[PDB]
């Protein structure tokens, strides 16, 4: 999951 948000910098 955290790259999946991690993506959005």
């Amino acid at each position: 999951l955290a790259a999946a948000l991690a993506q959005a910098l």
